[PDB]
């Protein structure tokens, strides 16, 4: 519903600016036990706990992109995308997760063929090493990223990254070590809505025998140690002058709930716990002060050698931006006690401001509210506080609800003008942000394809391309994809 | 040192703006054991521990203002001062510190006569109820402001305030319950340089059997409870349309040491622990979040009733401003624990910036560096963050060093061009601050009179009027005083 002169055009942006789409391995690949692939944490969680997926489903098939990857590339090419963000399945490459367990050559051939095909079609691969799919072998051996020794997972992740660099590094110039460390740790070990489904006693998850105040910080610490080890390896033995490594953060914009200075403080604590938790370690080598003061002993300390490896451990940064929240102060008092790790921010995160209105229009699912102004706020924080590094918006989109009780007619799914409007408004925000001096360099639509949306199952469709599961995952371009084609190829 | 067009003029300010000078009872009065007056904490400290005073002195005589108050008023009148800020000696009024012990009629009569003399000369009294002189009887009974009951000291202070309102309130329209709660608690119970001289075991004070991490907060909590109760009493039974009550805070300006956001965070924590510690309770009903997060259990909680009495418990506020520091970050770490309560800010306070130069030129004594910009910064914080309430600069001045090893010749002491330049520059800053929207309404030069400068004894002269103690405490106007007379009466 933007007027014609407000619709973004490709020539608003630099010639070397990048437009792409994004997927992740567990969400699209299927072929969960084919050609030597080992079980993952998510295979295990979905198979043993279908009650913890909203529609009882799994990603045994997904979008069948293991078998249908060629048509994925054709879609990207037809839309004139500059790049494709996808992830590598750790267990597909290393079925037992370790060096000892062996490299799976069919796993390697799959990603090799995908990468070469993208490149022969003029499409740049942006490769996520880890997008939440831990080999179940490692989960059973030492709990994966829960590894209390801060050694085994770091070595096993580092070797995995090495295998990717050896086998794909000659063709891949853009790596991201981790995707959404914050969501992964908080949801897997805090609320337990993600595999393996752990949380404190008294809380509603599959395994209420963890600790929602400690385990998320343990896993987060292991993620940062792993990231720093992998980047140290990459810089020393793999990086060339035109290649880049980083990681991608999930981030909601934060706006103070009211005019009180207390809500400004709340807002700052909220940026810190969401983004700062992982950003500040890679920028300066330690967690934010606020988190140290509030989580205290539950947040591990780094060795000085590890801080050195952490500080400056990126050439670029990914931001996965979807929505924003109002941050409202909570005082420290004997009547409040944190239950979840995210409660350490002493701030409630509200959809509705003091007027009772949502921060922006609802996009249809339980959590996405359209607030492009938050993207601008975030890019200005990256510019003015964190050194203005090269930024890619590695995910941005909405999920159309499609359930057994309230089906989404294919016709309505394809006429996705709500998604299109949302994409247009966020892209236009990026131009406004560039004009203000943001070092943002690209934008990736989250979801080339309708796919398995984690604990939501297939109840939400995020694709710019529809996937008919009743057929054989046949792909049809939605209106959003048709505009992106027009946009890129004018 | 200011050029002619830069020297402030009286018509730079509104016609109802207030220029004055300031003293305190223990510092000027003398007559320490006369006319029924009870012993105070400072009598006890100086007499029993002369080794803790730099020149071994006491204020048995002070500037002899108990006997010489008439010439104090004559001096104020000659200078055209609109107002005089002085304090009431708790033990001069209530020798045992309680209702039980009785009111001392000669004490009442003294302050009655001073107040009446000031008013018939057209000088408005600004009366500080407590400027650090606790009746020693209360110190011996329950530790004074250390009272772990949070009850006895509150009742005794509130009764003291009631006696002041009952006996002087018909003539006094401007009351300050407390002077420098931060300095008083930190120096009395943290570093122990002030009476009664308490600090943690291992530290250099007269009685290293306290707790520098706890006692200052206990004392601070009792001060705030006493303030709230006295103001509640005042509002209910004594306040009129044209009268006002508040308190006065010591505050150094804070500037980030470097360009790093970490030093901006350190700067904020420093404002919080210096100013916010006592300001935020009277503004909103609780301590700053940063202090609760860092001091934790060492900082007591308020009852809901107490929070309600505290919030908005002022019609005006005093700021005692002399200097500023650079605030430099200190990370939370296993290799650092606070020793003094002020270490809870996790910031070092530096005189010299990263270029090795001082924040501003030294004024002569150990701690005062001239930085009038810091006053403007402080006034903008009061304006923008804390509601822009009516503000009086209730102290501003410098101390001229005068010692047995390096005497200050009387002529050099009277030609106090360094003091005059400092006073002129800060009054100029107030003009600039008012145009920027500050609700500042007056300025009081600290020290009508050369007086007893606490642990420094008589080694520092802060007067605009010189006091010759080798004669009969005879007063001579310095050049600062002469310029102020010209400024006020031109
Ligand atoms: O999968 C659920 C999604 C995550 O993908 C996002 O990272 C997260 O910010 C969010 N908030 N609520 N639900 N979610
Ligand atoms: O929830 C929608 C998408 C998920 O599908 C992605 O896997 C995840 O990386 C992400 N983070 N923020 N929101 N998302
Ligand atoms: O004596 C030292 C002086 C005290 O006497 C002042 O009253 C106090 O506010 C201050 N802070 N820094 N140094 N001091
Ligand atoms: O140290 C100089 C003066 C003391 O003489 C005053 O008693 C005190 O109220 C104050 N606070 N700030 N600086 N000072």
């Amino acid at each position: 519903m933007l007027s014609p002169s407000e619709i973004p055009q490709r020539d608003w942006f630099p010639s070397d600016f990048t437009f792409g789409a994004a997927t992740s391995a567990y969400q699209i690949e299927g072929a969960w036990n084919e050609d030597g692939k080992g079980e993952s944490n998510w295979d295990h969680f979905c198979h043993n706990h279908p009650e913890r997926i909203l529609d009882g489903s799994n990603s045994d098939i997904g979008a069948n992109s293991y078998h249908m990857y060629k048509t994925d590339v054709r879609l990207l090419k037809e839309m004139g995308m500059d790049a494709y963000r996808f992830s590598i399945s750790w267990p597909r490459i290393l079925p037992k997760g370790t060096k000892e367990g062996g490299i799976n050559p069919d796993g390697i051939k799959y990603y090799r063929n995908l990468i070469n095909l993208l490149l022969e079609n003029g499409i740049e691969p942006y490769v996520t090493i880890f997008h939440w799919d831990v080999p179940q072998a490692l989960e059973e051996k030492y709990g994966g990223f829960l590894d209390k020794s801060h050694k085994s997972i770091v070595e096993d992740y580092t070797y995995f990254a090495k295998v990717c660099f050896d086998n794909f590094g000659d063709k891949v110039k853009n790596w991201l070590t981790f995707n959404d460390p914050q969501t992964f740790t908080s949801f897997s070990y805090g609320t337990g809505v993600f595999a393996p489904g752990r949380c404190s006693p008294g809380l509603d998850c599959a395994y209420p025998t963890g600790n929602s105040l400690v385990e998320p910080y343990t896993a987060g610490h292991n993620i940062l140690l792993a990231h720093a080890e992998a980047v140290d390896l990459y810089n020393k033995h793999y990086k060339r002058d035109d290649t880049r490594i980083g990681l991608a953060f999930d981030v909601m914009g934060r706006v103070p709930y009211g005019t009180s200075f207390l809500d400004k403080q709340a807002e700052e604590r909220s940026w810190d716990i969401n983004l700062g938790w992982f950003l500040e370690p890679v920028v300066r080598g330690d967690y934010p002060f606020s988190m140290r003061s509030l989580a205290r002993e539950r947040l591990p300390f780094f060795k000085d050698e590890q801080k050195e490896k952490l500080a400056g451990s990126y050439n670029m940064l990914g931001l996965n931006y979807y929505t924003s929240r109002f941050s409202k102060n909570i005082d420290i008092s004997p009547n409040y006690s944190p239950v979840l790790n995210t409660d350490d921010a002493y701030a409630s995160q509200e959809v509705n401001g003091p007027d009772g209105k949502p921060i922006g229009p609802p996009m249809g699912n339980p959590w996405i509210y359209m607030y492009p102004e938050g993207l601008k706020d975030l890019l200005m924080i990256m510019k003015n506080k964190y050194g203005n590094p090269p930024i890619y918006i590695t995910e941005n989109g909405i999920g159309d609800v499609d359930t057994k009780e309230t089906p989404l007619p294919m016709e309505a799914a394809l006429n996705d003008y709500k998604r299109l409007d949302y994409i247009q408004r966020h892209i236009a925000t990026l131009k406004e942000s560039i004009d203000l001096g943001s070092n943002v360099q690209g934008y990736f639509a989250w979801s080339l394809l309708d796919n398995f949306e984690w604990f939501a199952g297939f109840t939400e469709r995020y694709g710019i391309v529809y996937v008919d599961r009743n057929n054989n995952c046949t792909r049809y371009m939605k209106e959003s994809a048709k505009w992106l084609k027009e946009f890129n190829t004018a």
